[PDB]
């Protein structure tokens, strides 16, 4: 059989991306197969196929706050060999820890912290939990993580979730939300 690559190794890690390295093989061999998925997912992993004199691929497109497992397989015309595996996160770009700190009557202080990402802005919303009611939004600048939402209802359930918003594409990048529940 072909032997496996060896020494699997990630670097250059980001909430979207990150580069993996490998050693090849003490055999002859054409090429490389990659592949990568989340862990988890049941369907295709994408692939890529790198030149044999190459040792390291970025792979980018990756969503954040992930596990992926990666596959590289040594190839030498048909012969493959046993895949060489690891498991590397990305970055998570959700905010972590929502909490409110201070109460009024119609007002709650949240504060939250940041990810490991640079943020260009959080998104904040509330509503009352369970309410035909309008859900409201505001923003905050994505250097600060506390907001104070004003103008509430005393003796009511809200619900509040929090995203971060980056910068970067067509469409600012939002993270899946953090949400909590408080009553008034
Ligand atoms: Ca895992």
């Amino acid at each position: 059989g072909l032997d496996s690559p060896t020494g699997i190794d990630f670097s250059d890690i980001t909430a979207n991306s990150f580069t993996v390295h490998w050693i090849a093989p003490r055999a002859t061999i054409t090429g490389y197969r990659i592949r990568h998925h989340p862990e988890h997912f049941s369907g295709r992993p994408r692939e890529d196929r790198v030149p044999h004199s190459r040792n390291s691929i970025t792979l980018t497109n990756l969503t954040p706050g992930t596990e992926y497992v990666v596959s590289i397989v040594a190839l030498n015309g048909r012969e493959e060999s046993p895949p060489l595996i690891g498991q590397q996160s990305t970055v998570s770009d959700v905010p972590r820890d929502l909490e409110v700190v201070a109460a009024t009557p119609t007002s709650l202080l949240i504060s939250w912290d940041a990810p490991a990402v640079t943020v260009r802005y959080y998104r904040i919303t509330y509503g009352e939990t369970g309410g035909n009611s309008p859900v409201q939004e505001f923003t905050v600048p994505g250097s600060k993580s506390t907001a104070t939402i004003s103008g509430l209802k005393p003796g009511v359930d809200y619900t509040i979730t929090v995203y971060a918003c980056r910068a970067r594409g067509d469409n600012p990048d939002c993270s899946k939300p953090i949400s909590i529940n408080y009553r008034t």
